């Protein structure tokens, strides 16, 4: 099972969804097409199980990391920096948008992806709701500002080889510009 | 000739996407051969870059025309972002571009050319801020960095916003643009 997932993960990271064939996963992960079935049934179901795991891993990683930032202003900066460095979730965004746009008509897995989408945004909701409570800023629509922050950041992370220190400088600058736009 | 292959390839990429579209399909419908395709455009991937280049030029024309209606650079920024959102919402190639990008964002040969293309969209932002600096509307130390940030952030909002209802999508882009400029001051 774990042999199939990891190879699935990296193949999707490198080549995206469509280009990664079920056979190529079965080829490199030394297992039958019938062994992937029963465990995962279908390639789409395989993909959703990977995203479920990725969100948890990311969520746990952030659960432990946010403790390191006192104020919510710092939690924003820090969260945004981690999204660069992390190995969870953000490296699969290309595949996620590739997968999202095809199967957005099918609601069985659309709903599931909104479920996953809500949690990836909720991190920002808490940060801004908490900032409001502790007088760090004033926001009347935390939901809107959360949606914007997440996707803006996801934009910087996905679209910007590339020097890792330079990406952090750019992200810190974004973080600065955004927070001071609230103030 | 070369144009008929580009013409048909766009339609196939629009109809069926990038991955499902083959070179053989493009060939037969163009009255051509795989030999000729190879000669003009080398790979399927390079053919698709030639189409995106042509599309970039059409986009540049559209911005040349539409940007005249925005007096200040501050207003050009709002409009650029909003137009990016709206245009891509009904732009047919978008799905094919998504497939291609996600497939070739890690390939040095075609990765350099993609960067060349994306940088042209980024340069629009460079004009706006530089002109804004001169015109007294703000004061930005690193125009190069801030433009990269603006562009990639805006494109994130355009690409990842899974929430339907295009009225709200405009409301959020406008709010972003407000927040972003408010933070420059
Ligand atoms: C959809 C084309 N496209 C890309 C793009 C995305 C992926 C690959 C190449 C270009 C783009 C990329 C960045 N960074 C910033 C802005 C834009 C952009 C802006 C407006 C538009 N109308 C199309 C745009």
């Amino acid at each position: 099972k774990d042999k199939i997932l990891g190879v699935a993960k990296e193949l999707f990271i490198k080549n995206g969804y469509n280009a990664t064939t079920t056979g190529e996963i079965v080829k490199l992960s030394e297992s039958s097409k019938g062994n992937l079935y029963y465990h995962f049934k279908t390639k789409e179901n395989l993909f959703l199980e990977i995203l479920n795991i990725e969100e948890s891993k990311w969520q746990e990683q952030w659960k432990s990391e946010q403790i390191k930032a006192k104020t919510n202003r710092e939690k924003f900066y820090l969260y945004n920096e981690l999204s660069l460095t992390t190995q969870y979730y953000y490296p699969l965004q290309n595949a996620i948008i590739e997968f999202y746009t095809e199967y957005y008509k099918t609601n069985s897995i659309n709903e599931k992806m909104n479920k996953l989408e809500n949690k990836y945004i909720d991190a920002y909701h808490v940060i801004f709701k908490e900032g409001n409570l502790n007088g760090e800023w004033s926001i009347n629509d935390v939901n809107a500002v959360s949606k914007i922050a997440a996707n803006a950041v996801n934009g910087i992370v996905t679209f910007t080889e590339q020097n890792i220190n330079e990406r952090i400088k750019l992200m810190n600058k974004f973080s600065q510009i955004f927070l001071n736009g609230l103030s």
